[PDB]
C-alpha cells in the first residue's frame, strides 16, 4: 500500500494537474482582458506565484510536524475548490481569488510531493531518476494545457475545460486518497532542521539561486508576448523540449557529476536567452525557446535531488524545508519576474533585458561548480 512506484505516480499526476490546470486558463485569458508587455496578465502571473511563495515555508513546516500526506491532500482538496471557482468565475477579482487559491494548492502539493518522493528513494541514483520523472510530469502538464484548453474552449464552451480538469481531478484525489491513506496523522521522527539555519548554508543557497536564474528568464519573457492557433501553439516550444531534457538528464544526470551538467544547463540557458532578441514571431522565436526549455530542464533535474543530497550531507535527515526552499526559488520568478521584470522593460525596453538576464546566467553559471564535494558534518 506503500510501494515506491505508488507514491511517485501520485507526485507525477499531482504536478501534471496542477500545471494543467494553471496553463489552462491562456485560452481564456483574454476573454476576460478585452470584454510590448502587459499589466492585467502579469497580475495574473504574479498573484499565485507570489502566494505560493507566501505558503511554501509555513507547507515545509506542516509537513514536518505532522506528516506529509495530510498536506498532499489539503493540496487536492484545495485544486478541487479551485478549479469550481475558475468554472464560475466571471469578473476580474474571482479569477484573482481563484488564482491565488490555485497557487495554495500547488505549494502544497509540490513541497509536500517532492518531500515524500525524497523521503521513500533514500538512495541517491535512484532518487535522481525520480525527481526526473516527476518534473518530467510536471513538463507533460505545461505541455497538455495550452493545447487542450483552446481546443475545449473554442468547441464547445467555456466551462468545458474546467470542469473536465475537475473531474481528472476528482479522480487524482480519490486515488492519492486510496494510495497515501493520510486519514489519521504521522509526525515525522527526528526534530527537523530550523530553516534558518538552511537558508545560511552556502550550498543550499547557490543550488536555489541557479534554480531561480534558470527559470527567470523564461519567467519574464512568457507574460509579454505578442499573444494576448498562435495561443495554443504558444508554450510547445519551451515544454517539449524541458520533457526531453528532464526525462533524460534525471537518469544520465549522476553517471557525469552533477555539477558538470548544471554548469552546462546553465550555459545553455544563457546562450539561449542571449540569442533570443535575434528573432520574429513565428520563425525566430521558437528554437531560442526550445533551447531554453532544454537547458531549464537540465538545471532543475540536477538541482532538485542535489537539495536532498545536501541535507542527507551536512544536516538532519528531513526532506520538508529544504524542498520548501527550493520550491521558493523556483517560483520566485514568476512572483517577481512580470511585475518589476514589466517596469525594467518600460524603462530600458526587452531587446535590453534578455541580455542582462543572459549575462547574469553565464556569471552565475561557474557558481555551481562549488557543488562538486560539499564537506559534511
Ligand atoms: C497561466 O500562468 C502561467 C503560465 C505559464 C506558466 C506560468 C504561469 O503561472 C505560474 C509556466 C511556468 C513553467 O513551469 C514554464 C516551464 C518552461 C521552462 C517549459 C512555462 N510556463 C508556461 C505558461
Amino acid at each position: 500500500r506503500r510501494s515506491r512506484k505508488l507514491i511517485l505516480f501520485i507526485v507525477f499526476l499531482a504536478l501534471l494537474l496542477d500545471n494543467m490546470l494553471l496553463t489552462v486558463v491562456v485560452p481564456i485569458i483574454p476573454s476576460y482582458l478585452y470584454s510590448n508587455e502587459n499589466v492585467q496578465v502579469g497580475l495574473l502571473f504574479a498573484s499565485k506565484a507570489t502566494v505560493q511563495l507566501i505558503t511554501n515555508p509555513f507547507i515545509g513546516l506542516l509537513t514536518n510536524r505532522i506528516g506529509y500526506p495530510i498536506p498532499i491532500f489539503a493540496g487536492f482538496c484545495i485544486m478541487f475548490v479551485s478549479t469550481i471557482m475558475f468554472a464560475f468565475s466571471s469578473s476580474y477579482a474571482f479569477l484573482l481569488i481563484a488564482r491565488s487559491l490555485q497557487g495554495i494548492g500547488s505549494s502544497c502539493s509540490s513541497v509536500a510531493g517532492m518531500g515524500m518522493l525524497a523521503s521513500v528513494y533514500t538512495d541517491d541514483e535512484e532518487r535522481g531518476n525520480v525527481m526526473g520523472i516527476a518534473l518530467g510530469g510536471l513538463a507533460m502538464g505545461v505541455l497538455v494545457g495550452p493545447p487542450f484548453g483552446s481546443v475545449l474552449y473554442e468547441f464547445v464552451g467555456k466551462t468545458a475545460p474546467f470542469l473536465v480538469l475537475a473531474a481528472l481531478v476528482l479522480l487524482d484525489g480519490a486515488i492519492q486518497l486510496f494510495v497515501l491513506q493520510p486519514s489519521r496523522v504521522q509526525p515525522e521522527s527526528q526534530k527537523g532542521t530550523p530553516l534558518t539555519t538552511l537558508l545560511k548554508d552556502p550550498y543550499i543557497l547557490i543550488a536555489a539561486g541557479s534554480i531561480c536564474f534558470a527559470n527567470m528568464g523564461i519567467a519574464m519573457l512568457e507574460p509579454a508576448l505578442p499573444i494576448w492557433w498562435q495561443l495554443g501553439v504558444a508554450f510547445l516550444p519551451a515544454s517539449i523540449s524541458y520533457l526531453i531534457g528532464t526525462n533524460i538528464f534525471g537518469i544520465l544526470a549522476h553517471k557525469m557529476g552533477r555539477w558538470l551538467c548544471a554548469l552546462l544547463g546553465m550555459i545553455i540557458v544563457g546562450v539561449s536567452i542571449l540569442c533570443i532578441p535575434f528573432a520574429k514571431n513565428i520563425y525566430g522565436l521558437i528554437a531560442p525557446n526550445f533551447g531554453v526549455g532544454f537547458a531549464i530542464g537540465m538545471v532543475d533535474s540536477s538541482m532538485m535531488p542535489i537539495m536532498g543530497y545536501l541535507v542527507d550531507l551536512r544536516h538532519v535527515s528531513v526532506y520538508g524545508s529544504v524542498y520548501a526552499i527550493a520550491d521558493v526559488a523556483f517560483c520566485m520568478g514568476y512572483a517577481i519576474g512580470p511585475s518589476a521584470g514589466g517596469a525594467i522593460a518600460k524603462a530600458i525596453g526587452f531587446p535590453w533585458l534578455m541580455t542582462i538576464i543572459g549575462i547574469i546566467d553565464i556569471l552565475f553559471a561557474p557558481l555551481c561548480f562549488f557543488l562538486r564535494s560539499p564537506p559534511a558534518k
